[PDB]
């Protein structure tokens, strides 16, 4: 019961609301989970929506399931990064003699992974900055440019996106983050639905 | 004297200011004000500027008259809302038997209507998020996104918008909201633009 | 040795890459270092960037040499200000009758000049607003809205953009601002790139 995971495109007569994990797939150090979707801005793939990303840094993406991800949302990861220990100014990029100034893969700033949790919500047209980590029942707010890490079920915004308050009672987290039902074999999942709507999926499992 | 506030597009050889009255008089649930205006970034109309309006969740958007809409400018209704009580995917939308998940309008958040007031001037490309309230005379800074209450005469901006400073001590801004200018009928008004212009309309009518 | 920095594009076959200066010389008002360069978006010139640019407001525009500007960056300048002494509502801009209200110069508030300094860095899609000062080495991240001045060699971010952090100690940026090595002819900096490149410029020149 439920869409297909697999399926490009899960809904019918629908090209906008599209499945992640089989779009990037094919894609060298890209993660994601199951059911994570985006919702198409302009009828664009996800893939378009992840720049800069070189297999060389070997910088990884990973997104978790069941996150929901409006259109615009845009994923910067560590290719863009400009050498700064001394100019910024990339002479290697002209030739014409510069080229010998080309930086060394070690002389590069990497910030590291960008990881995202599971039941993550993201607005639409935020923009996601390299090495950030976003845990598990988060919302970020839309137009919001993640620059640090974001705490599990914290609510998120602002550019730098910072966080607003807590989702639920530290207590109530806790138990989610170790329930963990987005790892569920999906038959169980499938008939709690509802206590996973409503939360309630804690006083049962416990 | 002025043109007919009437008129889609008023200026002669322009279709790119646009009086939103009349474009907007024609959806449910939308209010706009008289001379209120929008300057097109690309020629679209401003009622593809209000995203997320659905007649059933009942949220009314509401504007003054006299304001200024620098382009780009966006809305953002109520119908982007998820849930949140419990886990924030939409199930119900991939249908497939979950559909039986289809949440209960008393379930889905509304933060309430969206109201701008007179005589205020939004920068370009802000966004305005769902059941805000600005006040009347209030200036937006461009690129601002707005998620909180802005007070009358009020110079605002920034992600999230936070109040910068006040336009004139309190005295004059509460003379302004008593006397409310662009209440009066425009044969009158008329005859003040300059009183208008320059706030020594407080003076004379006080 | 290097590329001509009067070559639109110095690049051979790319017209992405495209240096600042042989593009906007043609304009008036508008002064740009001999290095700089604007990593196109969607392949359209530079000059598109630059918004609300009026030669009667006479606000200038300044971009030191060997600067890197991203993608989507825009520069918006005093043209698009509302008299706000008053109403802001441009009633002189319907014309009908209207006109007679057009605005003086001096009752138009005009914040300044936009100056831009050397071996600046300024990510994808930043708006700097009117009046601004950004100083010689800064960096600005992607996504900011600068509102107010930059000290140099200081990393910047947010929106408004805020100053985060020194790229580096005083001592290094004191005799930094004071080599300036972006002044000396290219055939001194062609022989001294890689000290540059990692700020061991310092050690020998001082």
């Amino acid at each position: 019961m439920g869409p297909n995971p697999m399926k490009m495109y899960p809904i019918e007569g629908n090209k906008s609301v599209q499945f992640i994990k089989p779009i990037l797939e094919k894609l060298e150090n890209v993660e994601v989970g199951e059911y994570s979707y985006y919702d198409s801005k302009n009828g664009e793939t996800f893939d378009k929506q992840i720049l800069y990303h070189y297999p060389i840094l070997n910088d990884k993406l990973k997104i978790g399931k069941f996150c929901s991800i409006g259109p615009g949302v845009t994923i910067i990861m560590n290719g863009a990064n400009h050498r700064m220990d001394g100019s910024t100014y990339p002479f290697n990029l002209f030739g014409n003699g510069w080229e010998k100034h080309m930086p060394k893969l070690d002389q590069l700033p990497i910030k590291g992974d960008t990881i995202i949790g599971n039941d993550v919500w993201i607005g639409k047209d935020v923009v996601i900055m390299p090495g950030v980590k976003i845990g598990d029942g988060a919302i970020v707010a839309a137009n919001s440019v993640v620059v640090k890490d974001i705490a599990p079920y914290m609510l998120a915004g602002g550019n730098p996106a910072n966080e607003i308050k807590q989702r639920f009672d530290q207590d109530t987290i806790n138990q989610l983050l170790d329930i963990k039902w987005w790892n569920w074999p999906i038959d169980i999942i499938n008939e709690n639905i509802d206590k996973i709507l409503d939360n309630s999926i804690i006083r049962e499992v416990i």
